[PDB]
């Protein structure tokens, strides 16, 4: 199954042209818990914010052009990803916005992290209804002494 996973503020900004205006390192193991040892699949831009492969997945990425590291897999469709993925439990789609709107609807489960923060951006992750997913787990956490702003964890199956 394909699972999407990203950190949104309010009105569902996820990107912006400059770094984030938040350090929230307790978000950030949580992406690496959950996305450690399974493929991820990534758009071009996302990619190149990354900086590097992500260790310990496969990294995915999607781009209509030739790709320029060899240490990943370049791929140039949706279909070409998946399949790019293999024979595995979970496929963890990364974002950016674009991809995000590709793959959600064929996703079965979302794990998203609310923060409260509100942020101009250009960049949204793609709306969802409520009453077609169902919350499995959810988890506020407060501001503090390393992560600037609250927030929740939240993992919601598809209906
Ligand atoms: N807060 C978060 O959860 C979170 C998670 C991810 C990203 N972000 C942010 O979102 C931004 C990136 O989002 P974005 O929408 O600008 O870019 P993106 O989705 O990362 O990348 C877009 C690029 O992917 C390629 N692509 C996408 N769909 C494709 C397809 N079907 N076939 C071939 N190539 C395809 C194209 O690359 P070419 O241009 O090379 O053709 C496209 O320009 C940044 O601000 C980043 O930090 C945030
Ligand atoms: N929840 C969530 N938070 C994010 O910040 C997020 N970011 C992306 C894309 N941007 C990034 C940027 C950096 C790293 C990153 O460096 N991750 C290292 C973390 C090392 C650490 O824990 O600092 C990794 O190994 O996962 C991952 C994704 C995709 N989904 C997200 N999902």
């Amino acid at each position: 199954m394909i699972s999407l996973i990203a950190a949104l503020a309010v009105d569902r900004v996820i990107g912006m042209e400059n770094a984030m205006p938040w350090n929230l390192p307790a978000d950030l193991a949580w992406f690496k818990r959950n996305t450690l040892d399974k493929p991820v699949i990534m758009g071009r831009h996302t990619w190149e914010s990354i900086g590097r492969p992500l260790p310990g997945r496969k990294n995915i990425i999607l781009s209509s052009q030739p790709g320029t590291d060899d240490r990943v897999t370049w791929v140039k469709s949706v279909d070409e990803a998946i399949a790019a993925c293999g024979d595995v439990p979970e496929i963890m789609v990364i974002g950016g916005g674009r991809v995000y709107e590709q793959f959600l609807p064929k996703a079965q489960k979302l794990y998203l992290t609310h923060i409260d923060a509100e942020v101009e951006g250009d960049t949204h992750f793609p709306d969802y209804e409520p009453d077609d997913w169902e919350s499995v787990f959810s988890e506020f956490h407060d501001a503090d002494a390393q992560n600037s702003h609250s927030y929740c964890f939240e993992i919601l199956e598809r209906r």
